[PDB]
């Protein structure tokens, strides 16, 4: 097939047809005042170094990101995409000083955003008729930014897209993960400077799904420029980036789907598993209140929980958000702790699973509840541990290298369990065979 761009004269009416929920607010819409503000925000936490490169895995290989990221959103916030969880810079909502100012911009962004989305999305029902003011309000409640940064003169090799003859690309084809179902997303692009694609000016793509036939949408975008992804667009849909010649910053906003991705659930999540423990004191001396086989399952798994989806994937960065704030150094060493206390609870089980006065039917009870959890983390450990020990992992500077934390040697004495479990794993295997 082949793309279309605002030089074809069906180019606006398949917009209309087939691409509806694609809303385009052009520069001249948006308050002179609001440009310079959030203009300038970019280049502030660009000079701070602010933006880094994440070292993601698709598919099993280790891949740097062309593009350079930093979230912010609500405080205790995070969004996941390619296997790495961001956690938020937080930006001031009710109740390192250029750095704050930068939020508080993107916070007034947000604002003013939300108030388009939901405009659109207004206009989007009242076109489609000729309770849901809830639905209408909660998928345009951005609650976090994914702000984006390249500069294409810094690639080699740019990947060219392979289906429409769109050019090269800096983000490929791609739907948005980790969204509310439905909900919107708005981007402000920012762009620093006759066959087809001018390829010097920035684009976004846009196919359907399952269909390189259909020719898909190459949307110019200039400074000041902001587009509206409504309803279901991100589903039925991907959508790419087009570089051009200039560098160029991005601001996506979101409603990120943070159901088990806030600081609140986690540490609720901890709560709950360390109600099994005799809480009286904080020592190595742990016992546990209880041994029901799902009151145990519940506790290993949310021991998994913690280490993999918040302890080693904040650590991956290495100390980067320390740059821009200290907001999670409090939090990351709080359910490090937790998580701590819980290497005593699972050393507390496999201390219950070898008494002598323990009847086989009841071990055995209790050996099926935690084998796929204690399966899960020695597989993890060993996924975790490679990627923080790759050759790209070196190649990083000194402030983001990878640290695998929490780990200990066999040697250390502070900690009751050891970081290999595979002698354990398979112990607890030959203590069902016989
Ligand atoms: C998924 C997803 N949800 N939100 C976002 C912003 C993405 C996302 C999608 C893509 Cl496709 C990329 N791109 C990429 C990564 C490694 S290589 C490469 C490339 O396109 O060459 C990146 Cl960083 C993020
Ligand atoms: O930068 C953009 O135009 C948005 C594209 C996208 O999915 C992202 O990189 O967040």
């Amino acid at each position: 097939g082949s793309h279309m761009t605002p030089k074809d004269d069906e180019f606006y009416q398949q917009w209309q047809l087939k691409y509806p929920k694609l809303i385009l607010r052009e520069a001249s819409s948006v308050s002179e005042e609001l440009h310079k503000e959030v203009q300038e925000a970019f280049l502030t936490l660009h000079k701070h170094g602010c933006l880094f490169r994440d070292l993601v895995r698709i598919q099993g290989k280790d891949l740097l990101t062309p593009v350079s990221r930093i979230l912010i959103g609500n405080p205790g916030c995070t969004y996941k995409y390619l296997n790495t969880r961001l956690f938020t810079v937080p930006w001031p909502v009710k109740g390192e000083a250029e750095i704050a100012a930068a939020c508080e911009t993107f916070l007034k962004l947000n604002d003013y955003l939300q108030i388009e989305t939901i405009q659109a999305l207004e206009e989007l029902a009242a076109k489609e008729k000729a309770q849901d003011e809830v639905d209408i309000k909660s998928r345009a409640a951005y609650n976090v930014t994914l702000l984006n940064f390249m500069d294409p003169q810094k690639m080699p090799y740019l990947k060219e897209e392979p289906y429409f003859g769109m050019g090269k690309m800096a983000v490929s084809w791609h739907h948005d993960e980790n969204l509310v179902d439905r909900s919107a997303v708005a981007v402000y692009s920012y762009s620093c400077e006759l066959e087809g694609r001018d390829p010097d000016i920035w684009h976004v793509g846009f196919k359907i799904s399952w269909d390189i036939e259909t020719p898909g949408l190459a949307i110019p975008l200039h400074q000041g420029d902001c587009y509206f992804m409504l309803d279901d667009l991100n589903a039925t849909h991907q959508h790419c980036v087009l570089a051009g010649s200039q560098p160029r910053f991005s601001s996506t906003h979101r409603v990120a789907e943070c159901s088990t991705g806030t600081l609140d659930y986690i540490l609720q999540r901890c709560q709950l598993a360390l109600q099994n423990v005799c809480d009286d004191v904080d020592n190595d001396d742990v016992s546990l209140k209880s041994f029901e086989p799902a009151v145990l399952k519940q506790g290993e798994e949310i021991h998994n929980e913690v280490e993999f989806e918040w302890l080693r994937q904040f650590w991956f960065q290495g100390n980067r958000y320390r740059k821009c704030t200290d907001w999670w150094c409090q939090p990351m060493a709080q359910l490090e702790a937790l998580w701590k206390k819980m290497e005593g609870v699972t050393n507390a089980v496999l201390h219950e699973v070898k008494r002598e006065g323990l009847p086989v039917e009841q071990r055995n009870e209790i050996l099926t509840a935690i084998l796929a959890s204690l399966t899960a983390r020695q597989n993890l450990r060993r996924e975790w541990h490679a990627r923080c020990q790759s050759r790209i992992a070196r190649t990083l500077p000194a402030d983001q290298k990878p640290e695998c934390r929490p780990y200990w040697e066999k040697d250390d004495a502070s900690m009751p369990l050891p970081f290999d479990l595979t002698d354990i794993v398979s112990e607890l295997r030959g203590q069902l065979l016989e």
